[PDB]
């Protein structure tokens, strides 16, 4: 067969594991071994974006799965444990894996179980894992993929840093950023109308903070899955090109690509060199999906600028948006206190200083300035302090036509933002009270509802 | 011009076309020839799935069409005919063929008519032909599609078997196996959501006892469309992996990729070779698809085991779900038994069976036992005995927090079922009402229909 | 770094750019210099469909945008203006630029301003550019792409036509079709379910008298790009195949391609070589996009016919539909005249007349007259005489069942047409009315929203 080098050599080697979006150190390995991987599901809450909580079925606790990395011809003895603590059975079915249902039928696990079996891995390749129970689909929305990598026998080229990023369609009851428990949503995922698109199982797993590093000069992998289960990604670097871009165990490579399709259950390597400073920006060109539900994650380069190459200045809110920034901590502890019954009009007023950039600065200016006759004020703005139902009336539905503010006509169009949720708009209306010499006060999400509800 | 290699000799040829999933033998041809084919149109109901009834619009009465096998430089002789009991009017557009519609202009056919054109197949390759009658997108949605090969001059390599597999979507007015003769709606066609996605035109064409067959060791060429009309495929084969994927007649081939793209009205060759057996599943990947809207196909192959390569067990309904099974065919007989209104007892319980598997046998086990403190028991269920109207309500909204069934505590969720048919849950029901020293009697779709409609 | 070849030498370029379908002249030249950019956007209605007003938002008054081209090695100076007349702020992306954002946070431009920043263009290839404002899916929804050509240092292959066309996806309030100046819908454009599919930002953009040309013999060469926001073309060209296919700057080629996937904000490269006379049809192949929502686009072919290749005739309105003709005009004079409150009979005929070819034409054919037995005539219809109110419902409702027309037996299904807007259907049966010695008089679009509405 293809990729058999022989009986398995030298000691069995347990399997290190890494969660996303760190990726295990190379094989580094002349001989096929006999390799054992321990793999655990776990169901659990946890955010999917901020104050919105999902149930996630996970491999190894998170979204994707742990990676697992061995080398091509390899004997894997596979070991699936379902916690005590899960309610349903699980099983997985491994791409590159020869052989009916890529492990499914063996590995079947019911909570408090074990399961394993054996493969000999004959197909290198970066490559999908997927749960294989019965109804899949629900289990594949519920967060149950990863990669698995298996080596060429050499090794892949040495490079500077290895990453795993996985994009994930999901369905929730709810729209996008409506807070709560949000359960799974059956009609939506058949529909194939996703509420939020995903790298590494939340808003935000990428941007700010946790974004990925590197220097100017270093070359950076990422292993890049698309774990579904429903949307194929036109998966694309801002600011940038890839060097090189290889689909599973494919012999054609292709370089100097910018866009690329990645099926649904597809897997690629993308090599990247860094070239100046700034960030980089991973989305599903599907554009909806990067820039309203969430597809977006970050490559953060330092090092020094290069003029002669581009003399423009790093990404802010007018791309980005909300993401621009370190995280919307704010925004869960507004949450959290509204739960609680707890929530005061600091809370309010620093979740909407997180929600308005981008979202309002783009054209009020992250000062609230303006832009004297185009963009009218909201720092110290007469017409806003006149009336605050009005104001909400605004930021749903939008406003056109003549205006006076500040002593100083406008005539232009400010469109609706419907797609806000009450709370949005109450922190962000609260913010903005609450700053630039307004007059204070604060507006709460059930104002926003009532404002919402009149005919 | 390219592929011109001369005027045809020898015998003017009658091709021999085959319906799906076969293949005509391959022209095995020193010289071009004047290939005349001919073709007929055929409006029919046939079954989409079990009890469900569409009126296909065919080329030679399969959906796929009937495959058609050339060479390149050959003189084809084009003969469209529409039978007299059609509606409509049809014709033909080929891929591959060089000018303008691909014949669509000179193949307008009427009801009872016959048309004709020549042209001369240049191009090398796979190719899609479907319907160009407006409304274009009705006629290829009711499945006026098939797949042309136009062979290199000296043939393709041999293998053991050649295979004709074509996905569709389909757009019905009911909901997924809702019963009956469902028509066209045009409403979801327009918006891209089908009901249905198959391979072959009906679910289960290809699964079960319809499987593809080889044997380990055997290599086998698959000829895959993609018929549309909207949906592009992630074609992927679970368990395995294509040594080659070509594109129409490109002159790139991949090798050594388990997950491909195929364009709507795209086609491609793969090739497999089988290495141990058991049964792998062509699926489109995007998952709702393959495991909600019928989109699975089944190559078996039989053969002796390897352990070292695959330690694993057969594919079963854990994955595959009601699937697993030869056929379902019990649903077949209860929705035809329902409509002439003879619908017995055992009707059902057989019906229910079949659509136990899977569906209801992952969490409850094919013998109702469960699985003690986790899954409970439908076999002599205390709980199911004494509430059968509860039991409906479990099926459609699905039941969570403590119950107790059997003299045992059990505290976990089983997830709502809303999507099966009134009919599906009845006959479940009976099924298990009728099993397992379970009290008897039986569950009607109608029954069904007023605890739905209850709020 | 790679594709650097010193610094501008010289005098700086002023780029010339040109609107679409036409491309600017190649560069011709041996040397890097400095490019200088000036692009300006401008928001402005224009026809989306006959008698359909949108308000773009474009990179030089087109959709797509003005064509850039450039050389690999090339120093890019970027001025990009906003129009005082614009209400919102707007910026620039352009793929295979080297920084953050393609640019995006150095050319933020508020009304009335202008943004400059400059880059080398390391990355030979075809590249989109589009907006890059939140909310950035509503920019290039708005029309905001375009594409821009880095040439290798050679220059690209010569060949006798150079050709810039670009698919969109819009979402109006409206459905497709209906009249009036239509509204930016959020919600479909969230959920990818776009009203229209366009090239070049209009119905029949490039479609009758605004086809491309060629000759028999000549090379064509289609700069062909995705400006999305969402969609993934499955890019096709009908009765042909494409010589070369090249995405982006990719070092692969695919070669003899009907069909290709290009991904949102994707750009391709393709060659064809016109080989017979006639019309080729450039379509997205997700088939409802391109015969429902308007994603056709024609290459017309002229010169000698050569029926060993193809002895067929040219496209018709079978295939084509209303856009077989010339234009549509006579259905904007109609719209144009409705508002005004000047609709004469004459203009409803006309209207009519371009609307009937194909819609209904394809079985009651162009003079009317049908086919004994088969297709009932509508020339001098009894039937249709009989009952005006009646014709109405059959447009919108279908009619099945034995009927008599002209003293002969029709027993058939004509399918309804109820996605037509009350104006079409108003106009093609005044048409009607008016043709073929029938009774004459009219029905108006509120006739018709009386039928639609009644149980
Ligand atoms: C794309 C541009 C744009 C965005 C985004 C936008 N606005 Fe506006 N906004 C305007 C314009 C323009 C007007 C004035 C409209 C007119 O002339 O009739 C306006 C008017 C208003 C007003 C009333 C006039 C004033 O200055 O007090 C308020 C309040 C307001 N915006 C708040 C917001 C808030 C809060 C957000 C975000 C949640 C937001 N806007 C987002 C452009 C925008
Ligand atoms: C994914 C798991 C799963 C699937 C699939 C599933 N069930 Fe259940 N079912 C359960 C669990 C768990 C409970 C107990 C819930 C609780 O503890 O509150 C349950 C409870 C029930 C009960 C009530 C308790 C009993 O044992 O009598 C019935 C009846 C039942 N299921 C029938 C079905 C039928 C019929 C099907 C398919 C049509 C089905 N179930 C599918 C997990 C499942
Ligand atoms: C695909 C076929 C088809 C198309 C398209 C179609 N028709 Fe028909 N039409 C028929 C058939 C068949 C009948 C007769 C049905 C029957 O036998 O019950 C019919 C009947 C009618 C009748 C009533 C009988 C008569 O001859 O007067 C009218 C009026 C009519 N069509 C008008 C139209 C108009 C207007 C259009 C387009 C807007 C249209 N049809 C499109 C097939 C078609
Ligand atoms: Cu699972
Ligand atoms: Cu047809
Ligand atoms: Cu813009």
């Amino acid at each position: 067969l293809p990729g058999d080098f022989g009986p398995p050599r030298g000691e069995p080697i347990h399997a290190v594991l890494t969660s996303p979006p760190l990726v295990p150190p190379p094989v580094n390995r002349t001989y096929p071994a006999k390799v054992i991987v321990e793999l655990e599901v776990v169901e659990k809450e946890m955010q999917i974006s901020e104050g919105v909580s999902y149930t996630f079925w996970t491999f190894g606790g998170t979204v994707p799965g742990s990676f697992i990395r061995v080398r091509q011809g390899d004997t894997v003895e596979f070991h699936l444990k379902n916690h005590p603590s899960s309610k349903m059975p699980h099983n997985i079915d491994l791409h590159g894996v020869t052989g009916p249902g890529g492990g499914a039928a063996s590995s079947f696990t019911a909570p408090g179980h074990e399961s394993q079996f054996t493969f000999k891995a004959l197909n290198e390749g970066i490559y999908v894992y997927h749960c294989a129970t019965a109804p899949v689909g629900m289990h594949i929305a519920n967060g149950m993929y990863g990669l698995i990598l298996v080596e060429p026998p050499e090794g892949l080229p040495k490079v500077d840093h290895e990453y795993y990023v996985m994009q994930g369609d999901f369905y929730t009851a709810g729209k996008y950023r409506e807070k709560g428990l949000q359960p799974f949503d059956m009609e939506k995922a058949i529909d194939e109308r996703p509420s939020y698109v995903l790298f590494n199982g939340a808003e935000g797993a990428l941007t700010g903070d946790k974004a990925l590093h590197a220097k100017v000069g270093e070359t950076v992998r990422i292993f890049v899955g698309n774990g579904g289960p429903n949307l194929v990604s036109s998966f694309h670097v801002i600011g940038a090109i890839f060097d090189q871009v290889r689909y599973e165990g494919g012999t054609n490579v292709q370089k100097n690509v910018q866009t690329t399709l990645i099926p649904a259950g597809g897997a690629a390597v993308v090599k990247f060199t860094a070239r100046v400073p700034g960030s980089y920006v991973l989305v599903d060109h599907s554009i909806f999906r990067a820039f309203n539900k969430g597809a977006m994650a970050i490559l953060k380069i330092d090092g020094a600028e290069n003029k002669l190459v581009y003399s423009g200045k790093e990404l802010d809110s007018v791309y980005l948006g909300d993401r621009a920034a370190p995280n919307m901590s704010a925004v869960t502890k507004a949450t959290q206190a509204s739960v609680s019954g707890t929530l005061t009009v600091q809370d309010q007023v620093q979740a909407g200083r997180a929600l308005f950039a981008g979202t309002c600065s783009v054209c009020h200016q992250g000062n609230g300035a303006g832009l004297p006759g185009v963009f009218p004020p909201l720092a110290k703005s007469d017409f806003l302090a006149a009336d605050p139902k009005r104001a909400m009336n605004i930021v749903l539905h939008g406003l056109n036509g003549k205006i006076k503010v500040n002593g100083q006509e406008y005539d232009s169009v400010m469109p609706p933002m419907t797609q806000l949720n009450d709370d949005e708009v109450a922190n962000i209306l609260t913010y903005v009270l609450n700053s630039w010499d307004n007059p204070g006060g604060r507006v709460s999400a059930e104002d926003v509802k009532k404002v919402r509800a009149q005919p």
